[PDB]
């Protein structure tokens, strides 16, 4: 019954906004969900927590002096319908592998059975302009079963979503980490959800949900919560609820037929977004 | 006499459209430069050379087997104002180190002695949304002196910024890399200029240059650069004024980032509602 998802996507896209968003609706049906922050601007959790950041699996290791030392209580909280939060973090700019926080946690994880019975639903908040180390750690090595893109009708977002998709390829004799579909997250684009599901059928997915541009997001981030906490009654709040339904009604788990960086222009020019 | 400098952002901010513009008016003032793309996107040189895509150091080792049997002629391409280009290149998405590519053409060209005696600059072009690996390489293993950063009045293009500070404060001690500047590419928001102005003074470097955003990129790009394409137009001035900016620069600084809640700050200061 256990489900184990990530949301993967370009920086800026809209991955923490919706991802804690949907989880709250999940929570707000009777779902019991945790969120794995795996994206070093560790912010992933905030909304749900109401902090100004949580404190990492590698903020943690390092005050104490090593990983084998700590226990649930020092990584995992309890916010907003009981969702529990844990934030892998990374090393220092300039350090390492950016990545390698991601490995440690959810080895650590693991190993602490915080992958409790009653938990229903885990989501992966994962940095997605680059899918290498720790970042493709949860398709690599059939961590999250079902992968959800968010992105928009921007070339840079498209490609991001182009190069997860050829991840889940590389690795899908390995397990049985899937493509669930494509989030389009509104920027206002003339045709955006029409791109996106033309994007969508070309690689052999789906859009499974276009998420509005609304005001509310900002109003309930400024007071640390998502819209489903700051204003239930909201249409925006309706839209998350939308999309955290069909993420569970969704069926369609696909290998994807990656397009080439000719198919994304000729999808581009089409749409309008691009010159011939 | 050689400078050797780096451009870093995050993606789709305008990194490679900003440094062939930039290199460009260098070469057109006779200075002998070579630009080395540091990004998987392997577009970073795409204008100055006319080409749809260089072919990368990592598509020719591969195409070899080997570096070792990989040669500097099929690797480095001299365009526009005669600048020399190089695309390192990466892996496919999800294998490897995405900045792996990095790592082999930067040993190439040195090997290879690719840093000739008539150079008088170099400019890596890299990505820079995570510090690390390949990309972290010129930084860490002090192969550019000088370093430059592309971004805008957007929270992720300013936390991208700042952590690039973050690996340069780092690494002070282990060489002689250091930050010039910050580089605003408009998005054509308001008092954008005012918050990179800011967040420029808050870390103790300077917003060395703002780009406007013009639609003479656009009719350029659809293959050529704006001085190529139009050296007559308001733009190609724009990027010539950058090219002044950081010869006659010395302004290179071991930065003091900001915390997350300076940066949140700046924004809710300068940035509104949409
Ligand atoms: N549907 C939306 N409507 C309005 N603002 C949004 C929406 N989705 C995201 N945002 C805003 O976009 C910005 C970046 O989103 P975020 O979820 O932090 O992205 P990511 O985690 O992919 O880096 C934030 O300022 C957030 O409030
Ligand atoms: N000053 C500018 N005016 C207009 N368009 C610009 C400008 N700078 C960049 N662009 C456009 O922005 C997009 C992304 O820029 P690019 O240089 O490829 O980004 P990066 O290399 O940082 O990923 C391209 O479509 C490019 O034409
Ligand atoms: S594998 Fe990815 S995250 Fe790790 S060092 Fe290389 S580019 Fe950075
Ligand atoms: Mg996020
Ligand atoms: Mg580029």
């Amino acid at each position: 019954a256990l489900r184990q998802c990530a949301i993967y996507g370009k920086g800026g896209i809209g991955k923490s906004t919706t991802t804690q968003n949907l989880v709250a609706a999940l929570a707000e049906a009777g779902k019991k969900v945790m969120i794995v922050g795996c994206d070093p601007k560790a912010d992933s959790t905030r909304l749900i927590l109401h902090s100004k950041a949580q404190g990492t699996v590698m903020e943690m290791a390092a005050s104490a002096g090593s990983v084998e030392d700590l226990e649930l209580e020092d990584v995992l909280q309890i916010g907003f319908g009981g969702v529990k939060c844990v934030e892998s973090g990374g090393p220092e700019p300039g350090v390492g592998c950016a990545g390698r926080g991601v490995i440690t946690a959810i080895n650590f994880l693991e190993e602490e059975g915080a992958y409790s019975d009653d938990l229903d639903f885990v989501f992966y908040d994962v940095l997605g302009d680059v899918v290498c180390g720790g970042f493709a750690m949860p398709i690599r090595e059939n961590k999250a079963q079902e992968i959800y893109i968010v992105c928009s009708g921007e070339m840079m977002a498209m490609y991001a979503a182009n190069n997860i998709a050829k991840g889940i390829v590389k690795y899908a004799h390995s397990g049985s980490v899937r493509l669930g579909g494509l989030i389009c997250n509104s920027r206002k684009t003339d045709r955006e959800d029409e791109l996106i599901m033309a994007l969508a059928a070309k690689i052999g997915t789906q859009m499974i949900h276009f998420v509005p541009r609304d005001n509310v997001v900002q109003h309930a981030e400024i007071r640390r919560m998502t819209v489903i906490e700051y204003d239930p009654k909201a249409g925006q709040a309706d839209e998350y609820r939308a999309l955290a339904r069909k993420i569970v009604d969704n069926k369609l788990l696909v290998i994807p037929n990656p397009a080439s960086m000719e198919e994304l222009e000729e999808l581009l020019m089409e749409f309008g977004i691009m010159e011939v």
